[PDB]
């Protein structure tokens, strides 16, 4: 079958905390980074809603060395 890195690897999510106003590190939202190939990249899919407190839904985009992408939903806990 056709298998990109995104087919091969299975990133898992975890909660991210951040203070209001502060954009957190999307890599922090991947629980099992050690399972993924060297130099795997992490980005937010969308601008995190960090201007006020709340449980903000976000998505970590995992971009593998072959250019394929996985998406991992997480909650950003934004607190003052
Ligand atoms: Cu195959
Ligand atoms: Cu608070
Ligand atoms: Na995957």
């Amino acid at each position: 079958s056709v298998t990109t890195d995104a087919d091969k690897y299975t990133p898992e999510g975890q909660d991210v905390s951040t203070k209001t106003g502060v954009v957190p590190n999307p890599a922090e939202g991947i629980k099992n980074k050690s399972d993924l190939p060297d130099g795997t990249k992490y980005t937010w899919k969308d601008t995190p809603d960090i201007s006020t407190e709340g449980n903000k839904p976000a998505v970590v985009v995992v971009t593998y060395p072959d250019g394929s992408k996985d998406e991992v939903p997480v909650t950003i806990h934004v607190t003052n």
